[PDB]
RNA sequence: GCAUGGACGCGUCCAUGC
RNA sequence: GCAUGGACGCGUCCAUGC
């Protein structure tokens, strides 16, 4: 796994790692925790939106990738 | 894999995902890379302990953990 | 100068738990 | 009050592009 393929994986994998508790059902969850629920939905959202900018954001610049590629 | 089993297993999901990423090495490269590679890291550690502070606040809630699990 | 990304600081508000 | 998340405001630092 080279540094470049590294990076450029972890939007993916921080996917796979999240899928399943936000592809969770809690339909028949009272409203309180429901709120919860929905919350951790965002927080993971944003984690994930987060890590996927800042990955993008370095493929972005040049001196950057030039290291990642020798 | 119950519905209390998908938040407790988030952090050592996320370890799994950026472990790699967060641990790689760039003593070689020069200031504004390193600066940046940094950045990445400081990014990537702070995702990690916001999910892993979600999952507490959801576990040390009473109503979450009783519809967890009925 | 403008914009983008991240980290951080101070503050306002919302939710949930205690 | 404290904890955690989220939205928003102002500011600091780092990086890149224009």
């Amino acid at each position: 796994p080279s540094k470049l393929a590294l990076i450029q994986e972890l939007p993916d994998r921080i996917q796979t790692a999240v899928e399943a508790a936000m592809g969770m059902s809690y339909q028949d969850a009272p409203n309180n925790v429901r709120r919860d629920l929905d919350n951790l939905h965002a927080c993971l959202n944003k984690a994930k939106l987060t890590v996927s900018r800042m990955v993008t954001s370095l493929l972005e610049k040049p001196s950057v990738v030039a290291y990642l590629e020798g």
